């Protein structure tokens, strides 16, 4: 019985099927005042709400999907036809995300990826037919960042004008990420101040919107 475990146990009973804002409570109360967990919690959420509400997004990736708390938080907003893929390495994470996506109802429009981030990139285009990302998530280990942000500039994923929304730019941090992407030609940076999920401590979204 792992903490991942309860985290579903608590949706699969407190949380009604097939509402998506529904879930994302349940796993915000668990973990607000039982178990901590990394999701981007309910703060920085409403921020990539914001977002991804602004820029709406065709094709969608996110890095890191551990429990699917970003990925329903994410995909609950997508224009009817849109796709959001997301890499998850570990496979107890990566088969949780997808019963957490089934009770939500938005099994249809997130795809799983089962692998290393560095591995399925370079496979992105063709196994899963992509041209060009519209927005990618960054959430997945903090020293993933920016290989993983040449990674997706190498393999041309990356179109002008792509959104990258980057987790915990403050805490733990992803220093050598925001000092590339900050100092950077390529890309134009806002920072949105907010709070470390489930904490009174200072965290925050980095936006850096690519520009070829
Ligand atoms: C911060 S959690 C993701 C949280 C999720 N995005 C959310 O906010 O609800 C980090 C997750 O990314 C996964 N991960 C770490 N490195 C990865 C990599 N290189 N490729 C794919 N997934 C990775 C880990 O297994 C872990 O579950
Ligand atoms: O422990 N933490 O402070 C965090 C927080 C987070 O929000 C994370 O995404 C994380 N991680 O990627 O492993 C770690
Ligand atoms: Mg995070």
């Amino acid at each position: 019985d792992t903490k991942e475990q309860r985290i579903l146990n608590h949706v699969l009973q407190h949380a009604e099927p097939g509402n998506a804002q529904s879930v994302l409570e349940a796993i915000d109360t668990y973990c607000e005042q039982k178990e901590w967990a990394m999701n981007v919690g309910d703060k920085k959420g409403k921020i990539v709400d914001a977002v991804i509400q602004e820029h709406q997004p065709s094709v969608l990736l996110e890095l890191g999907a551990y429990c699917g708390y970003s990925a329903v938080r994410m995909a609950r907003l997508l224009s009817p036809g849109a796709r959001l893929i997301t890499i998850e390495i570990n496979p107890d994470c990566a088969a949780i995300t997808q019963r957490m996506v089934d009770f939500a109802g938005v099994k249809d429009k997130v795809t799983l990826v089962v692998g290393a981030s560095q591995d399925i990139i370079p496979q992105l285009k063709k196994k899963y037919d992509v041209d060009t990302l519209d927005m990618v998530f960054l959430d997945h280990w903090k020293d993933r960042y920016l290989p993983d942000t040449l990674l997706l500039e190498e393999c041309g994923l990356l179109r002008k004008g792509t959104v990258l929304l980057a987790d915990n730019v403050i805490c733990p941090g992803a220093p050598d990420f925001l000092a590339h992407v900050r100092g950077s030609s390529c890309f134009e940076c806002t920072h949105y101040q907010s709070f470390l999920e489930y904490r009174e401590v200072v965290d925050g979204l980095e936006k850096a919107i690519y520009k070829g």
